[PDB]
């Protein structure tokens, strides 16, 4: 309830493949700190079941080495959000997408949100896409962000854009 922009009419079967984490923000600097922080995940793919639920599989420096983790996010009554019973936060709100090129979401701790919201924008391919980093600092002008990262090509390509 921060987050005020979602996709009407989302069809989780559409976005499902293969997805690039090109920028990442958060209210908290210590969110998105070092390449150890714990909100600091890399998505790879996202298969959405035939229940309704999505799986994600994401890249997370663990403890010092690019460790793969397969979360999942089920369904709720608004066809944009999604729950996690998995990291901290719980609420996944995906705010706009056209399918083909990118994707903006943002995770909300329920409780502690402005202590705990992290948004991404997810990309296709592997380019520097100019028309979706512009709308998704839209979506963030009114969002509490103190860190803001984004990636090159080249790190795009490695696991954990090393």
């Amino acid at each position: 309830l921060i987050v005020t922009q979602t996709m009407k009419g989302l069809d989780i079967q559409k976005v499902a493949g293969t997805w690039y984490s090109l920028a990442m923000a958060a209210s908290d600097i210590s969110l998105l700190d070092a390449q150890s922080a714990p909100l600091r995940v890399y998505v790879e793919e996202l298969k959405p079941t035939p229940e309704g639920d999505l799986e994600i599989l994401l890249q997370k420096w663990e403890n010092d080495e690019c460790a793969q983790k397969k979360i999942i996010a089920e369904k709720t009554k608004i066809p944009a959000v999604f729950k996690i019973d998995a990291l901290n936060e719980n609420k996944v709100l995906v705010l706009d997408t056209d399918y083909k090129k990118y994707l903006l979401f943002c995770m909300e701790n329920s409780a502690e949100p402005e202590q705990s919201l992290v948004c991404q924008c997810l990309v296709r391919t592997p380019e520097v896409d100019d028309e979706a980093l512009e709308k998704f600092d839209k979506a963030l002008k009114a969002l509490p962000m103190h860190i803001r990262l984004s990636f090159n090509p080249t790190q795009l390509e490695e696991q954990c854009h090393i």
